[PDB]
């Protein structure tokens, strides 16, 4: 059964559409292919769907990048839906806005940016080697279970510095986040709850031990950056590393996962990258274009008319990444991967203030992880007539995806 609220008034009903991003429609085809059902040719820019609470969606690219460039007119203040969920969420610092926002994210910046990042290429790659050579010679692997639910958690964990054997929990405590149980607002307010708390209950404990910590792992790096010359407070130190856990365990497994299945039914594109390498360095970004999974939200924070629509303060909008990246008004045939696209624009790590604090690391591990696995696995496919499972909410996910091979 499906919960509907009533149109506020300011909602006309031209502007209705019933749009679940819990359960797409059309989502047995695909999570992108489901959101594009949504982008028709002549679909407004901004439509209001009944569903999840009640909520306005944007459906063309340069909504999604204006929004998220705009924290004065869109704040971080919910940006998660059902508003239940995005008034239970607590993670930092994802839920500020400038200029709370801008010391938080300097020191995450500490320890995730561009040149630190770059001094990781050898464990990762360490790290993926390992895994891959864990089937290579077999012909077969389901690449899920097998693969990206594996290499990004590990990779995350040890340069966390925690242990590998929490991987699971913390996983459990992510699809808790990113798509919540429950089938009414309140449902999924309350099992994201439940999820923010269980991460908060396992941060605790570590944040206790690393405050002035002698430690060389991420957290420690990050958490004894001083917030306008004092240690950070305890309740911004929780989301804050809790926050990294969620994006270093969920984003790049999902994005992996969607990525390759689009590769083993395109031996073209996988045969460029493996007789080009610069070719697969240089179009990691396309890839990146094309399979988005992150469909988050802002608040509208005043009365206002947005792309000839009226909102309210208060109002949500929910930004489906994908419909930048996917955007037939800003990239031609955008459902293929073209390496060589000269314009790769899009919002799969937003913009604005919050654009992707990993997105180093992301673009570091997809990179190598396809070096690695084409060094050792040139040729590939989907098994025959397997069918992935698709799940849509706030991020994206995708399981199922039987590949096989011959030895090489
Ligand atoms: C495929 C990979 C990834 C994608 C598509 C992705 C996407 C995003 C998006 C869309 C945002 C903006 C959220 C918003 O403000 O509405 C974001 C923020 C963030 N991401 Fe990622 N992410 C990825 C990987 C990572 C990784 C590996 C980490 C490592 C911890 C990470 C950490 C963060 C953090 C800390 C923020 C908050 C930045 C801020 O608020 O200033 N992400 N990510
Ligand atoms: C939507 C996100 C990708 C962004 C960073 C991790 C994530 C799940 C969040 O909680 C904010
Ligand atoms: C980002 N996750």
């Amino acid at each position: 059964q499906k919960h509907r609220v009533a149109p506020p008034p300011h909602v006309p009903g031209h502007l209705i559409r019933e749009i679940d991003a819990y359960d797409l429609d059309g989502l047995e085809q695909g999570f992108h292919e489901a959101w594009k059902r949504v982008q028709q040719p002549d679909t407004p820019p901004l439509v209001w769907t009944p569903f999840t609470g009640g909520h306005w969606i944007a459906t063309r690219g340069t909504l999604i990048d204006e929004i998220y460039r705009s924290p004065e007119r869109f704040s971080s203040r919910v940006i998660w839906v059902p508003r239940e969920a995005g008034e239970a969420y607590d993670m930092v610092p994802t839920k500020l806005d400038p200029p709370e926002h801008t010391p938080y994210r300097k020191a995450i910046d500490k320890g995730l940016n561009l040149a630190e990042i770059r001094k990781l290429e050898d464990q990762i790659r360490t790290i993926a080697v390992e895994i891959i050579e864990g089937f290579a010679d077999r012909g077969h692997c389901e690449f899920g279970s097998e693969f990206s639910t594996v290499f990004p958690v590990r990779v995350f964990l040890a340069l966390a510095g925690l242990p590998v054997e929490d991987a699971t929990k913390l996983g459990l405590l992510a699809n808790e986040m990113t798509r919540p149980s429950g089938n009414t607002p309140e449902e999924q307010g309350r099992s994201l709850e439940a999820a923010n708390k269980g991460f908060f209950e396992y941060v605790a404990p570590i944040i206790a031990a690393r405050r002035g910590g002698s430690g060389t792992d991420l957290i420690t790096r990050i958490l004894n950056v001083e917030i306008d010359g004092k240690p950070m407070p305890d309740d911004r130190a929780l989301g804050l590393v809790s926050l990294l856990l969620l994006g270093g365990l969920d984003t790049v497994v999902n994005f992996l996962g969607f990525m390759m299945i689009y590769l083993s039914r395109h031996p073209e594109t996988v045969a460029e990258m493996r007789r080009e390498p610069l070719k697969l360095q240089r179009g990691v970004e396309e890839l990146f274009r094309r399979f988005a999974v992150v469909s988050d939200a802002r608040y509208v924070v005043s009365d206002m008319e947005f792309h000839g629509t009226m909102l309210k303060e208060g109002d949500l909008i929910l930004l489906p990444t994908a419909l930048h990246g996917l955007d037939d008004r800003h990239h031609d045939d955008p459902m293929t991967v073209d390496l060589s696209r000269r314009d790769v624009t899009h919002s799969t790590f937003a913009q604005g203030p919050h654009r992707c604090a990993g997105m180093h690391l992301a673009r570091l591990e997809v990179t190598v992880m396809l070096q690695e696995w084409l060094a050792r696995i040139p040729e590939f496919r989907l098994k025959d007539r397997a069918v992935p499972i698709y799940h849509s909410g706030i991020v994206a996910a995708v399981e199922n995806i039987p590949l096989e091979w011959e030895p090489q």
